[PDB]
């Protein structure tokens, strides 16, 4: 199955597809971001997006700033991101969706 980051508000719009097996980090430092973000409230690397090879993924807060929310929820280090959720990262929000 295929996944894709899609930016819903910022940098509105953008959509990537994120590889299986491959890890994908946000943040608004082209230099150290894989998925570069404009947004003052973004830390340079923010995020990591962890495609595991079986239709699984994790996100990860890297010592941001502003924390990492997952549907209203900041979450403790480390958790499981499920296709249709709203991640918001300083007042950037996105999600994953999934065609199966």
């Amino acid at each position: 199955s295929r996944f894709l980051l899609k930016v819903l508000a910022a940098n509105i719009g953008a959509e990537f597809h994120l590889d299986s097996g491959k890890t994908y980090i946000v943040g608004s430092d082209p230099q150290v971001a894989d998925i570069v973000l404009s947004d003052m409230s973004i830390s340079r690397q923010h995020a990591k997006i962890i495609i595991g090879n079986d239709n699984s993924v994790l996100i990860e807060d890297l010592g941001s700033k502003n924390g990492v929310i997952v549907e209203g929820r900041k979450i403790e280090h480390q958790s499981t991101l499920s296709a249709n959720q709203v991640v918001a990262l300083g007042t950037t929000l996105f999600l994953l969706v999934d065609y199966a």
